[PDB]
């Protein structure tokens, strides 16, 4: 089902940006713990995005 | 199957990291970061169900 493939690929991609929008608001508030996790999420989502692009 | 494990396990982990950020945001009272964290949790859960369906 490409429907599932599209969700996986489009969401993983969109989460990367969302993660960065958080990382930016975090650094403003100097919220360093939130900042670190947001980076991590950005990095996990990118991995999902790469894995998907390839597999599908 | 390497991509599958990655797509599956990371979409699930992100879902957890999204809620961890939601709590810290709530404590610090960061409403914006809090709404986005929710969203990310929700989008990660979608990648998770879709992969679960696609790979299962
Ligand atoms: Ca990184
Ligand atoms: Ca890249």
């Amino acid at each position: 089902g490409t429907k599932q493939e599209k969700t996986i690929l489009n969401m993983a991609r969109f989460i990367r940006s969302q993660a960065l929008t958080i990382l930016e608001k975090a650094n403003e508030l100097d919220a360093d713990e939130i900042a670190d996790i947001a980076e991590s999420i950005h990095d996990h989502a990118d991995e999902i995005y790469r894995s998907a692009l390839a597999r599908f």
